[PDB]
């Protein structure tokens, strides 16, 4: 299937 | 600075 | 790997 | 105004 | 660096 | 109509 | 208005 | 594969 | 300023 | 078919 | 319809 | 290297 994976990376 | 990333996995 | 950023600068 | 923005990061 | 954004302007 | 623009900036 | 849609279709 | 798509629709 | 428009009209 | 098209305004 | 899709592939 | 594509599909 699809997984529509979200990040916040803080620099 | 705040970065905001969207990978889509192929499940 | 490929990482796709997004931002909305508000100007 | 409000600018969205994209760019690849090759991570 | 380099920027690349997008808009859609209704007219 | 709706218009999609692209402009680079050398940020 | 505008409305901006994504969709990720598998094939 | 996985393909990812946009279609702006005025509303 | 200089705005390059995109457009993808079906006929 | 399907034709892509662009124009520069200059604006 | 008009589908418009992106892919990154990295190489 | 990172290569960015985009192909229309008449869908």
């Amino acid at each position: 299937k699809v997984k529509v994976v979200w990040d916040v990376i803080e620099v």
